[PDB]
């Protein structure tokens, strides 16, 4: 009596019932509507007008008056997720006639004529039957069992009043155990035309794998065998973490976990159970707490709860704080005992949430989705392009491979809005030039991509993962001395962990760079993250600095903690020269306070055995002798000069692009005569000497030996042998 | 909890106002509520117990009027046991923040109730608290908690026989690890606490369920039970953050290290 909102359940006993009308709501509902019982009724599910026209019946007095049952078909085709609100209506004007009907044959091939079996007098014997949704179970056809479901959208009827979302009709059918111009035709998917919510899929999240099989059997477990966890007695964990950049899809994880499971779950509104009145918010929580018990399987879901409990050491806000807190752990932790009940929460930030939550009590599962890499990258992509198809683009493989290089720190949200406004931009090209033609002519090029990129206008540029583009040795030219020594200590710890416990050698995890500002000191980094084939934490010196007091801790911690987190792993750093010297010069306490918790963190109490840290700096004397000490940063490479053989090696790579024979350079007397240069000197010396091969005539096929001279005259090297005697007298120190 | 409640005549001979308030406070995840539920079901006494600021209502009467008659029935029959827990938000420091409506007005309340109108009784009441200096001083006091009860982190041997305590409870037929390994990890788990040494084994059990799904197809777990493999990955991945106290218990070693 008197009701204001409905949810939904699915209707039991499967077989067949109603299996459409099934609308067992409350007669004193029914009677208060002043309905006919043999009449259709409207639920509106809280907006999208056309209200579901949908035949009803009775209950049996069981059946409270909040919940009602749709049936499964309607769930799957409205897309309706258990626990959304409900409202009920007055239906419309009666359904006319039904025209053509066609089936789809979703998620097969077809072929359909040995199976078929007069699937049409089973699928249109069911009262009601709006005929661009239907879905039903695989049932029993003949032999060979398997799955088998049809899509029915596609129709070519028409209806006057817009306001119904499927337009459903009148069936007049002829059959036992004629029809109207067959059904069966092409294979079509669901239409374009009439805009229906299509359910999301696992197969639409690419390049997450790797943690999303975890939070799938993180969100098994409980559920689908709850006693198995429960008979060992420690209680299955109800609280599961997703925490990340923004845009990395933890709403999609909840979409879709809300999607594929059978079972009610139950969302929040965030902001909108916040009210002035504090006992609301509490009696709110409450009830949905009660509802989630009440039904034996259920799943809660939290939105932005960072927003909703914050920290109460950094901000003591007030009224709606820490209070609801308190109630939802003391609600969460004894709600029941085994039962189906796991409750999900994202956060775009997992430090701002108060420690409360963030204890092993409630939420001790964690689950990490950090910024799509080249691979997550080169997936998404590959699965982006064919949502869009070939026929409304004609990209391959390489160029999604080139796009996947060339876009590194972009979030997953970016590359959708890229993609969309690339075909915007598409689309004012097309109208530009073609003068109003068919817009699938032009389809989608590489051409207004390169100006989508152009134009992104990214939000990921600031961040502390980031990865340089791999590296291959061919590309370097270096000492192979060097190398050999760098490829030992990498192979070190990843095989021959055993033998470091068996032996009780562990591993040094500091190896020092120190070397003339040239090369062959930063791009190893890149090589060796290239060869080795492990993800590299490429972060650069002076951007851990910030104006804000402890925020560089804060960073340095976070980075710590993912390199911890993200397996054995080698962490680079492009400098170190600018924080650690405090007492050669002057320098804040902020950046002592760092310097100290960084030899804490390194070698002090706590030793951590996966992780390899590299330090390279461009000063050896700046360190100081505390981080400088034996046990941490034992191994010193001086990484001096190229030598002849190394800066040969890179004029040829750089004059790869000319030609050498007809130049009639033997690449040899020009290294003999650049010697005192470096790699990077030499690669500018070939820059400028290719300017000016070029400036005479515009292109040209080579470049010449006098070109070459006279930038050997315009440029200077700029080194001096002060500083290498001072870089040989550090190392004989050391 | 013993000499107050179960033999009140022995002090009420003294007659000089037997201690009414425990204090229970230490590091978050020690096991105190836990052991407090224990006190609660050895004891066939009355228990009273305060959900905080659920009890705290709109009204500034209300909630004078629900604890005083909440004092009431715990009064009104003799044996009782009086449970306060999350005193942080129920008694916050009145100089640290004058947040105003429902204050440190609550407090003196509870202070003149406790000290009111009892003179020998039986009634005990226990105070749980994350950290002791948010309750303010005047609660603070011998007048009204003189009793205090020290609850830290645990050390090697209480985290080796809690980790007995737990394996045995949960019995061998499930895991198979003897005394040594036992001893490893709880020398391993050097800034654990009791709440991280259950997620400890929770992950490793989890960890099986993983490994034992996606290697062996669905193979019985009892043929798996729990092996130190997975544990090991569980304590890696369990993201402590009981590392910043002041706090530390670093490593022991013998006089066979001793070079000197
Ligand atoms: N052969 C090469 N071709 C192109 N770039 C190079 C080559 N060798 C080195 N580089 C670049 O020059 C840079 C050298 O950095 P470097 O000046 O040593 O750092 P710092 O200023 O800290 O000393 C590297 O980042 C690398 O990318």
């Amino acid at each position: 009596k008197l009701p204001a909102e409905f949810i939904t359940r699915p209707h039991p006993s499967k077989d067949h019932g109603k299996e459409t009308c099934t609308a067992y709501i409350h007669p004193n509902v029914l009677s208060s509507l002043e309905i006919n019982p043999g009449s259709f009724c409207t639920v509106g599910k809280i907006g999208e007008n056309g209200i579901l026209v949908i035949a009803r019946a009775g209950d049996e007095e069981v059946h409270p008056v909040n919940v009602i049952t749709l049936s499964t078909t309607i769930r799957s085709v409205g897309n309706l997720i258990l626990g959304d609100r409900l409202e009920l209506k007055k239906a419309q004007v009666q359904p006319p006639y039904a025209t053509k009907v066609t089936v789809g044959s979703l998620q097969g091939y077809n072929i359909l004529e040995c199976m078929e079996e007069k699937v049409i007098q089973k699928l249109l014997d069911d009262s009601g039957v709006i005929m661009p949704g239907m879905i039903f179970q695989n049932l029993k056809t003949k032999a060979g069992d398997e799955s088998i479901d049809v899509v029915i959208t596609d129709a070519s009827d028409d209806s006057l009043p817009d306001v119904s979302q499927l337009d459903l009709n009148m069936d007049d059918m002829y059959g036992g155990l004629g029809s109207t111009h067959i059904t069966f035709s092409k294979e079509t998917q669901a239409n374009r035309k009439y805009n229906l919510p299509e359910p999301l899929s696992y197969a639409a999240v690419g390049g997450l794998d790797k943690e999303i099989e975890s939070l799938k059997s993180a969100i098994e477990i409980p559920l689908h065998q709850p006693t198995l966890f429960s008979s060992f007695g420690v209680s299955p964990p109800r609280g599961i973490l997703l925490h990340g950049p923004p845009g990395t899809g933890k709403t999609m994880l909840l979409r879709v976990v809300a999607n594929t499971s059978n079972a009610h779950v139950l969302t929040i509104n965030g902001p909108s159970i916040v009210s002035k009145y504090l006992g609301e918010t509490e009696a709110a929580l409450r009830d949905i707490f009660n509802e989630a018990r009440k039904y034996q399987p259920s799943i809660i879901f939290i939105d932005e709860i960072d927003s909703i409990a914050p920290n109460r050491a950094n901000d003591d806000s007030g009224e709606v704080e820490s209070r609801v807190v308190a109630t939802l752990l003391t609600l969460m932790d004894g709600m029941g005992a085994a039962g189906k009940v796991v409750v999900i929460a994202a956060t775009n930030r997992p430090n701002s949430v108060d420690p409360a939550l963030r204890r092993p009590g409630r939420f001790d599962q964690e689950v990490e989705i950090g910024i799509p890499d080249v691979d997550a990258r080169f997936d998404i992509l590959t699965k982006q392009f064919s949502r869009m198809s070939s026929d409304r683009h004609v990209l391959d493989s390489e160029a999604i491979k080139y796009i996947a290089s060339k876009t590194h720190g972009y979030v997953g949200a970016d590359l959708t809005a890229l993609c969309r406004e690339s075909v915007m931009k598409t689309i004012q090209r097309g109208l530009g030039t073609d003068a109003n033609i068919d817009k699938f002519s032009l389809k989608v090029t590489l051409k207004d991509v390169e100006s989508a990129m152009v134009d992104i206008r990214p939000s990921a540029m600031r961040e502390i993962f980031l990865e340089m583009p791999k590296v291959y040795w061919s590309d370097i030219g270096g000492q192979e001395e060097l190398k050999t020594k760098m490829k030992e200590m990498i192979q070190l710890p990843l095989e021959a962990s055993e033998t470091f416990a068996r032996l009780g050698i562990s591993a040094p995890k500091g190896v020092l760079l120190y070397g003339p500002p040239g090369c062959s000191k930063t791009l190893t980094a890149k090589a060796l993250a290239t060869e080795s084939g492990i993800n590299f934490l490429a972060v650069k010196g002076p951007e851990i600095f910030n104006k804000y007091v402890g925020e560089s801790e804060r960073a340095i911690r976070e980075i710590f903690r993912k390199a911890r987190s993200a397996a054995p792993s080698i962490i680079f750093f492009d400098e170190i020269d600018a924080l650690s010297p405090d007492r050669d010069g002057s320098s804040t306490s902020a950046a002592n306070h760092v310097l100290t918790s960084l030899l804490n963190e390194i070698d002090g109490v706590e030793e951590l055995k996966g992780v390899v840290i590299v330090a390279a700096t461009n000063r050896p004397d700046e360190i100081d002798a505390a981080l400088l000490r034996p046990g941490r940063l034992d191994r010193h490479i001086y990484v001096g000069p190229p030598d002849v053989n190394a800066r040969l090696e890179i004029l040829k790579k750089c004059t790869k692009k000319f030609n050498t024979e007809e130049s009639g350079v033997d690449l040899h007397e020009l290294a003999d005569r650049t010697e005192g240069y470096s790699g990077a000197e030499v690669v500018l010396l070939c820059q400028e000497a290719g300017l000016a091969a070029i400036m005479e005539d515009l292109d040209v096929a080579k470049v010449e030996l006098r070109h070459f001279e006279k930038a050997f005259k315009g440029i200077a090297r700029g080194i001096t042998p002060e500083m290498l005697s001072y870089y040989e007298e550090f190392a004989l120190r050391s």
